[PDB]
């Protein structure tokens, strides 16, 4: 089957708001905010709720810009990974116990500090596009191949149970 999971990067006009995950898987990486979707929430409060306890930021808006798929050699569960990105937060940027976040100039991103699919789709969230996405994977990190579309609107997947 898939595993359906959530994405948020909090983009401003000059600068964008990552976190680093503390603890655990992925450790000292930087990263956007999300995380899985539960059973009994929607994709867009598995966002919020994700950003919230990750950042401590609350959102006006979430804009739908991507949509990627994450295939790993051997496991027979994709990863169904919905992006979201946001100009619109309320409060102060604090730390959980698992991500810290942290502003970035958008000509300053550490892409050798990140994931490595980020150096793909990145650019096109950075330079407004959106776009369709899949990469598979081996191990943890090593891509296999890839094919990224840029695409006029993400299409809708219709999850009924989320
Ligand atoms: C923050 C982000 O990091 C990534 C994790 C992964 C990832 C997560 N898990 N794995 C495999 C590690 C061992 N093999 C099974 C899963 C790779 C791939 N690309 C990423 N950008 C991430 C994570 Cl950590 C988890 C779910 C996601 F949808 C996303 Cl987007
Ligand atoms: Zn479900
Ligand atoms: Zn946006
Ligand atoms: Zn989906």
């Amino acid at each position: 089957a898939s595993r359906l999971y959530t994405l948020v990067l909090v983009l401003q006009p000059q600068r964008v708001l990552l976190g680093m995950k503390k603890r655990g898987f992925g450790a000292g990486r930087w990263n956007g905010f999300g995380g899985k979707v539960q059973e009994g929430e929607t994709i867009e409060d598995g966002a919020r709720r994700e950003l919230q306890e990750e950042s401590g930021l609350t959102v006006d808006a979430l804009h739908k810009v991507g949509q990627i798929v994450f295939e790993f050699v051997g496991e027979p569960e994709l990863m169904d990974v919905h992006v979201f990105c946001t100009d619109s937060i309320q409060g102060t940027p604090v730390e959980s116990d698992e991500m810290r976040p942290c502003w970035f100039q958008l000509d300053q991103i550490p892409f050798k500090d990140m994931w490595p699919d980020d150096s793909y789709w990145f650019p096109l969230l950075l330079q407004k596009k959106k776009f369709h996405g899949y990469f598979k994977f081996q191990g943890q990190d090593t891509i296999l191949d890839y094919t990224l579309r840029e695409v006029d609107t993400v299409l809708e997947h219709h999850h009924h149970h989320h």
